């Protein structure tokens, strides 16, 4: 069976599990003909360090693919389509303008915190993104900056009437399923992912979870 | 130097070489340190077949990513987010279930003349595409079924004040580079594509060819 | 029980069910011993597909033998010699040379679609051949090109004196039984059907459907 790391950021992923991903992957493993078990991990880099030790067989969540990830190791087609974005309290900081000499909260070892410590702008750095969103109500942080889908999937429950989603995507990403070099299921998989998108099953994953 | 096929289908492949794919690939080509001979095709299955009996390393275009065409070719990450669309001339055709009944001009061999084959509307598979739109005005066809993209562009311009778009995209589909199996290639294409768009390459190169409002995320 | 494809295509499949291939499967199957189910498919790929999902275990009807899909699958020893024609209106058009720039009729999926789309002749893909006869006569399309016996049968009935076939044979094909890789029935139904073809048999299913 396949071994797929995962790691708890919804609504891409949930615990107690669940999720758009989850539901996705699921989707694409029955298309493809093949079980596969769910190990969770507490970060992206730890999530990274598992594909890399041959822990896993391959990746799902909300995985930015990036340059410098596809430089060490391959994805399959995009799952999503993401981007770096400011959240603030429900002001002074309206885009990223603003952000030298502010406190800034996201997850330990995101593209978010790369983005921001190459920005040289000072950063509260968590394992969790929930525990930003606290910092930010706490006022210990003075805005977040993380993927759009995962500010918006907050700011429209959790998060309601009390942020706001300020400036535009800083940084354009979209997910991907992570995967070592040379895999021998990054074509079925792909395979698979068109087929859910052309015979609709994408979408009404899509709509499951991001249209109510 | 790499023998790369194209297909002539504006705004991203335009000849008098220049539109949008013909920028972003002479990019990638440039920060690969890679140097590329262009050569021609006239559809996408002619095209696939160079790719196929190996006479060329790669291709790019219009080329909509399928589930087919990756059983057996590789693709490199998205290049553009487009979709099929319909367009009618300027009627009783607003949506796909209005198609039904009808006779809708496409290109032979496009992602369009599959879905509509598929949903069993009848389809005058052109073998240019610019007879598609022939067929459209002469009215042998009742509507015209293609990518979203080429299709403003045509309205914007040639078409302009005699035709129409309607609906919303019946089907999203991106274009990629297509390459053959195991192309030693794929990975700093990838590579290359996305520091484009992390340095703002990308974004301006789109930006040069497109309205910004009409993006598809 | 065998599952057998089967295409309602005149005078080789017709409904009431009749028709040369229809009566030589009763035969063949009645000397193999063997019951079968038929099962109706509105176009030749869907017909494929079916053989390429295992939801039947062979496929008759007025089915051409091709590189293409020997390549994939599987035929018997051909059971009708057949080939392309052109038909046209109730002169000009003679052959493939006056076809550039006309719009040709032909059913969706089948192999006059591909001739006449590597051909780049503009090609009107109708899922019912009946529409293609509707096109020639109301004059969307210039002509149509199709399977010669099927084309013959109609122009003696339904389509007599509305139509012409013009021209000699584009190109001949014949028509087979589809099955699938390494069938264990190709053998006995290639038998059966020698052995229809040796007793005089086929010689009178012959003549029943194309004796003049
Ligand atoms: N998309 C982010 C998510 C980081 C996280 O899950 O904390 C990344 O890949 O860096
Ligand atoms: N995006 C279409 C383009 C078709 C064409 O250029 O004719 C495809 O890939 O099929
Ligand atoms: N002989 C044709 C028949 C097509 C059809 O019945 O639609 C073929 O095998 O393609």
């Amino acid at each position: 069976p396949l071994l797929v790391a995962t790691r708890v950021i919804p609504p891409f992923v949930l615990s107690n599990l669940s999720g758009f991903s989850i539901d996705l992957w699921r989707s694409i493993a029955t298309q493809i003909g093949i079980e596969s078990k769910l190990i969770e991990y507490s970060s992206v880099p730890e999530l990274i360090s598992a594909i890399k030790d041959n822990k896993v067989n391959l990746g799902i969540a909300a995985i930015s693919i990036t340059a410098e990830r596809e430089q060490n190791f391959d994805f399959s087609l995009p799952i999503f389509a993401s981007g770096l974005q400011i959240m603030v309290r429900n002001g002074d900081i309206r885009s990223i303008d603003d952000l030298p000499g502010k406190v800034v909260a996201t997850t330990a070892g995101s593209t978010a915190a790369t983005y921001l410590r190459e920005h040289h702008i000072s950063v509260l750095e968590v394992p969790k993104i929930e525990e930003a969103y606290k910092a930010l109500q706490t006022k210990k942080a003075d805005a977040v900056v993380f993927d759009a889908p995962v500010l918006l999937f907050y700011a429209a429950n959790e998060g309601k009437g009390k942020v706001e989603i300020v400036g535009s995507i800083l940084r354009e990403e979209s997910y991907g399923i992570i995967l070592p070099n040379n895999s021998p299921y990054r074509k079925p998989i792909n395979q698979a992912l068109l087929n859910l998108k052309e015979n609709g099953t994408y979408q009404s994953l899509y709509d499951k979870w991001f249209d109510p």
